[PDB]
């Protein structure tokens, strides 16, 4: 279930991923939203300015520092790309709520393989393999081509 | 695959885990050792201030990314009292660290929790190589099973 409201936030994730691309980083963007609708924190990949500089992970730590457990449980995380296992686990450790993603890690994995990219050193596990209790929605068919194009800009060869 | 020298570092990890439990934190301890046998960085769990991501293996991955070249990372070993959760195993692999040696597996931990009637963590106890297929992993250490059973029971089995 991805509503029109969820798509709007996913579009903002895509914009953040493009901000990252244009700054020399990798095209991953994410947004943290309170149950009450309000955007709490937005981020993107900052690999240039540690390979662990993932925005979803920054979200998890920001949430643990700024929000009570009750507010974390009720918050939603939107993301352009489905969390890697590092980030899915961090999300569950700090007790955040629903995740909605635009493109799956399986999708990205298949595209990387087409570009002849040597396999990343972390497996593309579905969020629920890592974090079984998290409610996960995605991918968003409307945004597949756009994300393919952003990924091609960074990782195509 | 567990040498005398490896076991000595695992005993240091256990001591770090005990330090953590005595300070109010969870009993997890880890040490980063370079290819010359020199300890570079030691750490322990620090979750009690409210950040459940304050794991020592993740601190080591970030420390290593800041302080070590890619070549030095690849040749360093991470010793740990408990096998890396998926968060920490992924971070380890993303930063390009080398071998991991652990005293107790995640299979041991998960089996003990269910023995004790304790709630499972919200992160699945995936073995390191499910998350990070290329990392060389050694453990667990039979010599340390009873100690770590006792230590995890103290924190998680009440
Ligand atoms: C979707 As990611 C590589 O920022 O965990
Ligand atoms: C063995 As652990 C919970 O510090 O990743
Ligand atoms: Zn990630
Ligand atoms: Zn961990």
């Amino acid at each position: 279930a991805i509503s029109d409201a969820d798509l709007k936030y996913l579009r903002r994730c895509v914009d953040l991923a493009r901000e990252a691309l244009d700054d020399g980083d990798e095209p991953f963007g994410s947004v943290l939203v309170d149950h009450t609708g309000t955007t709490l924190f937005e981020d993107r990949n900052r690999v240039k300015d540690d390979a662990t500089a993932h925005p979803e992970f920054a979200i998890a730590r920001w949430a643990a520092r700024h929000l009570t457990p009750d507010r974390r449980a009720r918050a939603t995380v939107y993301t352009s790309g489905e969390h890697c296992p590092m980030c899915a686990a961090a999300h569950a450790w700090v007790g955040l709520g629903r995740i909605v993603y635009a493109t799956s890690s399986a999708q990205l994995g298949g595209w990387l393989t087409e570009w002849g990219a040597q396999a990343p050193p972390v497996a593309t596990l579905p969020i629920n393999t890592v974090a079984p209790g998290v409610v996960v929605d995605g991918p968003a068919e409307e945004l597949a081509e756009t994300m393919h194009n952003l990924y091609r800009a960074k990782f195509g060869r």
